């Protein structure tokens, strides 16, 4: 099952991993390495980006590595017929310094909205987006 590599390397190269007890999976990607682990993640069969939710930690009481963070839903869609149903997020910190992503409309498409979305929300940049260039 693909969720089981996701959270085998994950572990094996240190990305720190999230549960929730109801089956739900969170790994955090570094942002210098989120790109080529998103296309590793495609090229996996994790075909379907169903989400990004942008986020906002101004105001909360724990501290975080940085103020934003954006989390995105992958998914392993069973069917034709390899694909298996595996599900998890990944979350990424995004510095106020430079808010700031890889865009991933390369890799899949439902990202052309998605992406839009986060960044009229709180201004998060996905650079190389087809409308967001320069
Ligand atoms: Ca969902
Ligand atoms: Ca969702
Ligand atoms: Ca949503």
């Amino acid at each position: 099952m693909r969720l089981e590599r996701v959270l085998e390397e994950a572990r094996a190269k240190g990305y720190p991993i999230e549960d929730n007890g109801l089956g739900n999976l969170w790994v955090v990607l570094p942002r210098e390495r989120f790109k080529e682990e998103m296309a590793h993640y495609k090229a996996m069969g994790f075909n379907f980006l169903a989400d990004i939710v942008g986020l906002d930690y101004l105001t909360y009481p724990d501290p975080r590595p940085e103020r934003f963070a954006v989390v995105y839903e992958l998914v392993s869609l069973p069917g034709w017929k390899d694909g298996d149903g595996s599900r998890f997020f990944v979350r990424v910190y995004v510095p106020e310094e430079d808010p700031r992503l890889p865009t991933v409309t390369d890799l899949w498409g439902s990202a052309n909205f998605l992406e839009r979305e986060v960044y009229d929300l709180f201004g998060i940049v996905f650079e190389g987006h087809p409308d967001l260039r320069k």
